[PDB]
């Protein structure tokens, strides 16, 4: 295994096909992955998606071996803090560790906000943390269905993290449900007494708030000689499918490659102002914690979405709604083996480095 050397930048470079070693799994491998990723069971046919491997300009990522990673892991918790994308991030990990894990030594078990994934003999666990907002908010529950009004309590967030305490890899994020509306609803009180009053702050400001009470939380209770802390970046959309020149395409239904001309400057609509304040805060704090850049080289990824090969409110969709992915693709979520296996090798990367 060769170790990049410590200052390559690992996201700057280029997607490069490679199925000789990429998808790092099959999707029928993983018996975990829930069935919003499993795009291929879900109808998907062509694969040419699970092939792409990221490679640093500078360096090349070392060699996935996921011994060594479940050795870094012997007696400790990974686990994933935030939204539905984490969730997507914290199932790829799943796939990726069990990989050489045999039958039997290896469960799943949720409990609330909290799922565990154990790999027995190692006494090793990925988790993932319900927290779609870091701070206290009234959507907590990832089994609660849709509200139309998101709130959160931006200067709230010690009962989240009494359930973080403790963990020796810590990978936080959040961003979509930042997306849904203009402005952030932020209550004036406090939930637990009851109050109800709130006001609409500025996107980037209620964020800056979110992630100023995030970094105090951490510079207060993390040991950086116990856990390190990870932040992951915008996980981004491709809804229009205009965006990157195919104004004939829908949605991200219609993709099966990647974006691959470095000349075509685009957006596909990430705010970035986010994107700012989570790079400054991330870097500001006594605590290192290392930043996953994984917005720009998600966004080449316009064919990696679950797209119509998914669930809806529980249950495959139809072959009449597939058949209709203006309506029914989802350009959020990432089939599994696909991208955010990549996130995840950088993640293993600087594990393994240190
Ligand atoms: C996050 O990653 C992106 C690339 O994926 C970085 O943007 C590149 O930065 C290099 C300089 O290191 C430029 O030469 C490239 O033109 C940029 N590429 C693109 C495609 O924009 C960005 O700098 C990274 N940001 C941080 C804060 O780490
Ligand atoms: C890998 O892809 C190439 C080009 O698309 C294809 O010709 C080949 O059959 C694939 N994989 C192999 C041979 O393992
Ligand atoms: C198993 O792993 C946990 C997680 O860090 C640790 O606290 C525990 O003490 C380990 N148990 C043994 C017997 O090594
Ligand atoms: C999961 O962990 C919980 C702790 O709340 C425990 O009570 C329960 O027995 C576990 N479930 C399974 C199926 O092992
Ligand atoms: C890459 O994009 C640029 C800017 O749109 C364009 O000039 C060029 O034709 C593109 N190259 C291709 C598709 O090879
Ligand atoms: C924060 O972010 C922007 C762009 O990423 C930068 O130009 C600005 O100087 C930064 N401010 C602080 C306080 O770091
Ligand atoms: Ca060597
Ligand atoms: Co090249
Ligand atoms: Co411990």
């Amino acid at each position: 295994v060769e170790l990049p050397p410590e200052e390559c930048d690992l996201f700057t470079g280029e997607w490069v096909f490679d199925n000789e070693t990429h998808p790092l799994y099959k999707e029928d491998q993983c018996e975990f992955l829930t069935a919003q990723v499993t795009c291929m069971r879900n109808g998907r046919r062509d694969s040419l998606y699970q092939n792409w491997r990221w490679q640093p300009r500078d360096c090349s990522l070392p060699k996935f071996k996921a011994k060594l990673l479940l050795e870094k892991l012997r007696n400790k918790r990974m686990m994933f803090v935030g939204d539905s994308l984490n969730r997507n991030q914290w199932e790829s990990m799943v796939c990726l560790v069990q990989s050489v894990v045999p039958p039997g030594r290896k469960s799943l078990n949720k409990t609330g906000s909290l799922s565990v994934f154990r790999v027995e003999d190692y006494n090793a666990t990925v988790e993932f943390y319900w927290a779609p907002f870091l701070v206290e908010s009234n959507s907590d529950d990832p089994n609660m269905h849709s509200i139309l009004n998101r709130i959160i309590m931006p200067e709230s967030i010690e009962k989240h993290g009494v359930n973080w305490k403790g963990v020796d890899f810590l990978v936080f994020n959040t961003y979509i449900w930042w997306m849904n509306t203009f402005a952030m609803k932020v209550l004036r009180g406090s939930f637990d007494k009851g109050d109800t009053e709130y006001e609409e702050i500025e996107r980037p400001v209620a964020y800056r708030r979110v992630m100023r009470t995030w970094g105090d939380w951490v510079e207060r209770n993390i040991d950086p000689l116990r856990t390190t802390v990870f932040f992951a970046s915008m996980s981004p959309l491709h809804i229009k499918s205009l965006d990157w020149e195919n104004p004939d395409g829908i949605k991200c239904a219609l993709e099966t490659t990647p974006i691959l001309n470095m000349s075509m400057p685009f957006s596909v609509g990430t705010d970035y102002r986010l994107f700012s304040v989570a790079e400054n805060v991330t870097h500001s704090l006594n605590v290192p914690v290392y930043f996953l850049n994984i917005t720009k080289l998600s966004e080449y990824r316009k064919d990696a979405h679950t797209s119509v090969h998914t669930i809806r409110q529980g249950k495959m969709l139809t072959p009449e709604q597939q058949a209709d992915p203006n309506t029914y693709a989802d350009c959020i979520h990432w089939c599994l083996p696909g991208l955010p296996d990549t996130w995840n090798e950088f993640l293993y990367t600087r594990i393994i480095s240190r």
